[PDB]
């Protein structure tokens, strides 16, 4: 039961708002905490594996985006969680171990990894929250 | 007479060198010293906000950024200020309150915000500078 | 001797990985460790000098990059090295003169300049590695 970092890095970001809502610069993915609904999607992960033949992909979640077996995106600050769900598009079967996403056969997959909210969040505190998965494989 | 964070993030940046200038990389936003004459623009900041038919449109200026009712980009080591004035390129009319750029009435603004040199300012440092302007509303 | 800065900064950026590798999210530059045998292109250094008639065109690499004449790409945390050598693709002359590539004549160059693996590095440990080139002039 462990990860062996080998990969690149995946960065999801959301920022959330209130209804009055201001952007500036280039679009990014924003939300008003209202629309935080439970199973509401955030966005695609690609997940593209190579010479894993013998191996199961896995992906692990950064120290402050976990805590008992459960996900989620981070304030800039470090304070105020989003707990998401991360559920591969296909029908693939995944574990989950202490902030580690395995894949339960091996072999060099390839697909889309979706991050869901989990249960509805309406009252989330408006800022940036990141959520940052490093690419590897289980054992 | 507050600012709520809410809304998204623009980042200006430029970066400042001598005649002799070595661009490496990407190409970026850059000028000579001698090029930041009074009111040479530095760049546009679009700003687009939604829901907000009842708030008014504000912009807040990174703590790093302002000073005595004065914007300023800072550089990286947040010693050398550019000071800039802030103005949108329509006829709108708008507040500044101590970091915060505000616009006079209600409604859900769209526009340009444009961040030009305050005063010939061609003897700056060689440097990076930013100028971080965060959306969301004022009252 | 002495490197004025004055120009922009170029990143090259590297994620060694394992054989079993696991890219996520967005296209980036990545290699297994048995590739990063003797000459390996690692990417290119776009240079482009203007009103440098008069002066030596040079980059000066970030203090963590190098030591005792020689560069190095550094991983995240600081710890690990990726010894490369740093040439100009045309036939230019240059001089390494601590942490600082120099041009022999003066002149306003642009071209290209190549990073390349110095020396098999094949037990290189998995990770993120970065070089940081600044743009200025030498004297
Ligand atoms: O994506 C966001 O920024 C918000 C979520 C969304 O797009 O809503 C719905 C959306 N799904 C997702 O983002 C899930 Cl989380 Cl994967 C959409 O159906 C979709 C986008 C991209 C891909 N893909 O690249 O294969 C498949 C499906
Ligand atoms: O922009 C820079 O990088 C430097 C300033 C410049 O472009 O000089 C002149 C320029 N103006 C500005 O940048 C002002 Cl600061 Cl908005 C130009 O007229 C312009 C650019 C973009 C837009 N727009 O997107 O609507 C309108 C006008
Ligand atoms: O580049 C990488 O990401 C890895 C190295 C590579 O591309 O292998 C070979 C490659 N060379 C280089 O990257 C050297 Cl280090 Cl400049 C290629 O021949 C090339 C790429 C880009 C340019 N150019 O922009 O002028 C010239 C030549």
């Amino acid at each position: 039961g462990s990860f062996t970092p080998s990969g690149t890095t995946g960065t999801t970001k959301l920022t959330v708002t209130e209804k009055c809502q201001v952007r500036v610069g280039d679009l990014t993915v924003a939300k008003t905490r209202g629309q935080l609904t439970d199973a509401a999607p955030i966005g695609p992960v690609t997940v593209q594996a190579l010479g894993c033949d013998a191996r199961q992909v896995a992906l692990k979640a950064d120290t402050d985006n976990f805590e008992q077996g459960k996900f989620f995106l981070i304030s800039d600050n470090n304070r105020d969680k989003l707990y998401v769900n991360i559920r591969p598009t296909d029908n693939s079967a995944w574990t989950t171990d202490n902030g580690v996403f395995y894949k339960n056969d091996v072999g060099s997959w390839g697909g889309i990894i979706g991050i869901y909210v989990d249960g509805q969040q309406t009252n989330t505190p408006p800022g940036n929250y990141t959520l940052t998965l490093t690419g590897g494989y289980w054992a």
